[PDB]
């Protein structure tokens, strides 16, 4: 059962729950806390590599991968990033979010950028028990236009869900 | 943790959760309820804009997405809409849908249209506590052929998970 | 609420979840089981359809849908099958599951092969309580180059949540 957002407002004052920075009351609602875009992005360069072998030998994929992604990208302030039609590209979420053994998090993207085509990461909605960090983001434009993402920008929602009891084997712990 | 669908039938009862038209039972199963496409929908038209900013002057945001969404499209009886190949698309459910202030809503399309291509709104999937009306979808093909979608199909499932309090900051108070 | 692992291990013992074969304890953590790809695919072939209508008159659909869908891959051991950019195909978990009617589970894709573009059905995360078999998955490709999958490799996280009582029409029954 999700949190209610005066219930986010209490596991963080517990310090049960860290969200870094810790938004404000603004942006913690119904049951939800809005999330924020960071600043460093990754594109993929093909080019280099016929393709990816998910399950294969560790070697191999490591240096695939290394050639298929784009070195990081830090948009100076009041700089986009410019994601064109049906292109795939990583980021990261501005905050960073610690999570508890026993509390799950759940991210969503805003309906509203979805409405003009911006599918976040979306195969996976899942924040661990134990996940102490940002969030990388895997967007994908599926509309007609580009879309302009700009750091700080709203990114997403994240909510909140206790589990049954607290995790034996948490992310930390594993 | 989700309401089963007896529990879904007992809140409709209390006046808990609206669902509007009320769905009958055959449309109430497992743990969701089934929903129905409606019939207004909105298309893309690109060629007046370079980009859409998402994060920008609300102003030249408002006028921009003026330009680049189609009016809306109203289908007569026994009519369908096609929705090409890697088109991107927006539509509404027939239901109307009023949640309590301890109540969220998650929407799944369903998995034998997206089988076919379908993809739903799936950067998103939370109705909020408080949201009162009908959804909007976006909806993706992600397949080979055009897909025809009629209103009143069935086009998604609504499951229901309380809180774990009412929220102070619900959609209809904020 | 979510199961946390150990709870999963729990519900596994008592004979009221089942997953087959049973996973071992490297395969829950946290709040998830891993689940892994079967050896059964199916891929489009668009060329004798004009397209799909998924709400309309049963016989004209199973026709049409026979003539779309290829007849079922299966792969030798050591052999992949790639799903190249902008590709829809159909696979299956390796792993059979049973959910009694006060259970429903949650199957996210995992989040470090949506960042190679892999996403999985993602309209449809949700197992109903009493489904009894394997998951019936969706790829699509949405980044630069082609992905292998493996038999046999992870391909998912099942999480499972308590209904708020045992549901009156689950799947087996209705
Ligand atoms: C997921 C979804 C939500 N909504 C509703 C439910 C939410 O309560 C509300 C807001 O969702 P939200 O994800 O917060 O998007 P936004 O950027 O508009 O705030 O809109 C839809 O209309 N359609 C959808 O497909
Ligand atoms: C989400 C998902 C569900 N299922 C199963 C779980 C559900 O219990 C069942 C039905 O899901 P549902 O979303 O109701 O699709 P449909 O139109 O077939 O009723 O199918 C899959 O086989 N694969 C999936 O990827
Ligand atoms: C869903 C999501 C999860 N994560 C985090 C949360 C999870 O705790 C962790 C692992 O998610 P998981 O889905 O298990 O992916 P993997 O193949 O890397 O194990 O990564 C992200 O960084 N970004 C995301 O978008």
């Amino acid at each position: 059962m999700r949190l209610c957002d005066r219930d986010i407002e209490a596991w963080l004052d517990e310090g049960r729950l860290s969200i870094n920075p810790r938004p404000p009351v603004e942006r913690i609602n119904g049951a939800t806390v809005d999330v924020r875009l960071g600043n460093k992005f990754r594109t993929f360069r093909g080019h280099t590599a016929a393709f990816i072998d998910l399950s294969g030998p560790k070697d191999e994929v490591s240096a695939a991968l290394d050639r298929v992604m784009s070195d990081e990208i830090v948009l100076d302030e009041g700089e986009a990033f410019y994601l064109h039609p049906g292109e795939l590209a990583l980021a990261v979420t501005l905050e960073s979010v610690t999570l508890p053994a026993d509390l799950v998090g759940w991210l969503d993207g805003r309906s509203s950028l979805a409405r003009l085509g911006l599918m976040v990461h979306v195969t996976a909605h899942r924040i661990d028990p134990g996940w102490s960090g940002c969030i990388v983001l895997a967007f994908y434009n599926s509309g007609k236009l580009p879309l302009a993402l700009r750091p700080g920008m709203l990114i997403g929602a994240l909510s909140f869900e206790p589990l049954s009891g607290p995790a034996v084997r948490p992310y930390n712990r594993r």
